[PDB]
């Protein structure tokens, strides 16, 4: 599916080993500190598609599918998929090629997309970089395919960032020489044939900043689908330029101020407001970035704060911001693991309740986004406009005049006082009826064009014209 196809999507990102087992167990041991395979599979995902689609997601992103180093390393098993050795075999832990095709087919049958995580930067190897036997890599079964062994000493030297090896002498990450035509042609042939064989709709490309920029356009073209890159840098001046060599990047620029705004009742609404405007103006296309606050490479939101209202606001922002919402499996069950490996909790241990606070908030926010997009072909290309901030509030508008969603977020948290926000800049007409679609109440725009938004419990508010909901299932 194309970048234009992907603008309307909403992604549930999951770790294949940690989402769902073939047997459907909700009690099977998964001690994150063990760093071992817990037994999640592609067939498990299929079994739990009702749970995902119930939150209004239109797509999933699964961790990589390639065969991994076989060892239990000092850092555990390759349960996460980022230590590949044989790119022409699947990781048999998750199932067979027929299971991965069944997953693709099962999503397509529900009108959903499959995104697959891929790494071009490196292979994985158990032990020191000086110990690597290159014959274990397929097809790259020679040291000739690899950069000379060195570690990044200076993260400000982009040549070192690209040409030296990630990892360490515990688990080494042999760095492919992606400047060689032989390595480009291998990878390009591979990714086109992966996408074709499994009917994949999009890719998440990990590790993008560690591969020189001139590699990426031919890879993205060979894939023939929307590719969203991981460029792990909060500076839009570093990260944004990568969207000129690949369709999208993950929104690490928004990540930091978004986390900081909502993780604390003292979080900066200014830094978030300013980064929204910086990305909107400066990044090649904010509507093709991936919005997130939680993944397997950072502490979970609830590891910073267990305040449920703060979690509800940050989830509402992710769904209603420019670009593709991305929620990480467990975020909807308020998982609180810190850094790796604590943030790779098994989703099944929650028992997959569909009546949890954040399951319902995500379902409501995805419902209004999916509905608004179905009625407004301009929603996805209207760049989100921050219209208001104060010390505890940000309000934003997205969508064609007459059809705009106006979202008011707060960091007051669950002990926030009851009060009325007189919101200007919404652009609704005096006297129009709005539905607050989270709480399913009505608000009427003033004669003066200001919106009197009831604020309570630090809860997010999401406004949309009542007449435009006619015949919809929203707030039945
Ligand atoms: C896709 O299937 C074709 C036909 O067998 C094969 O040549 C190719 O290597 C496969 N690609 C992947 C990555 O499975
Ligand atoms: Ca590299």
């Amino acid at each position: 599916a194309t970048p234009a196809d992907w603008r309307s999507q909403s992604i549930y990102f999951l770790l294949t080993d940690r989402f769902a087992r073939t047997d459907g167990s909700t009690t099977a041991t998964c001690n994150t500190a063990d760093q071992k395979y817990c037994g999640g599979t592609w067939q498990g995902i299929i079994d739990k598609l009702d749970y995902i689609q119930g939150m209004g997601f239109t797509a999933i992103w699964i961790t990589p599918v390639t065969a991994q180093l076989p060892q239990t390393t000092a850092y555990g098993d390759a349960y996460h998929g980022y230590w590949q050795q044989d790119i022409y075999s699947l990781n048999e832990n998750y199932g067979t090629a027929d299971d991965l095709k069944a997953l693709s087919s099962a999503l397509h049958e529900r009108g959903m997309y499959l995104m697959v995580d891929v790494v071009a930067n490196h292979m994985g190897y158990d032990g020191a970089g000086s110990s690597v036997d290159y014959s274990v890599f397929k097809p790259f079964s020679s040291q000739d395919y690899f950069h000379p062994f060195c570690f990044i000493q200076n993260y400000e030297d982009q040549t070192q960032v690209e040409d030296c090896w990630l990892g360490d002498n515990t688990v080494s990450l042999p760095d492919l020489d992606t400047t060689k035509d032989v390595v480009k042609n291998e990878w390009y042939d591979w990714v086109g044939s992966l996408v074709s064989n499994y009917s994949i709709d999009g890719l998440r490309i990990d590790t993008v900043k560690h591969v020189q920029k001139d590699f990426w356009p031919g890879y993205n073209k060979a894939a023939g689908v929307y590719c969203i890159g991981e460029v792990l840098d909060g500076d839009p001046a570093y990260t944004c330029p990568y969207q000129n060599v690949m369709d999208g990047v993950l929104n690490y620029p928004i990540y930091y101020p978004l986390l900081n705004a909502f993780k604390s009742t003292s979080g900066s609404m200014d830094d978030l407001y300013n980064m929204i405007n910086t990305v909107k103006s400066d990044c090649p296309d904010s509507t093709l970035l991936g919005t997130f606050v939680e993944n397997h490479d950072n502490p979970r939101f609830a590891s910073y704060t267990n305040d449920i209202a703060l979690a509800k606001n940050v989830a509402a922002f992710i769904i209603l911001n420019d670009g593709i919402p991305i929620i990480y499996a467990g975020q909807e069950q308020h998982y609180a693991g810190g850094n790796d490996p604590a943030n790779r909790e098994a989703t099944w241990l929650s028992g997959y309740p569909t009546d949890s606070e954040l399951y319902k908030l995500i379902a409501s926010a995805n419902a209004i986004r999916n509905y608004a997009i179905s009625k407004d072909t301009g929603f996805v290309t209207y760049k989100n406009w921050p219209i208001y901030k104060d010390d505890t509030t940000i309000a934003m508008r997205k969508g064609t005049d007459g059809s705009q969603i106006v979202t008011i977020l707060s960091n007051k948290g669950a002990s926030g006082d009851s009060y009325t926000l007189s919101l200007s800049g919404a652009g609704y007409t005096a006297g129009q009826q709005l539905t607050e679609v989270i709480g399913c109440t009505t608000v009427t725009v003033g004669s003066d064009g200001n919106v009197p938004v009831p604020m309570a419990g630090g809860l997010p508010r999401v406004l949309y014209p009542t007449e435009k909901l006619a015949g919809s299932k929203i707030c039945s």
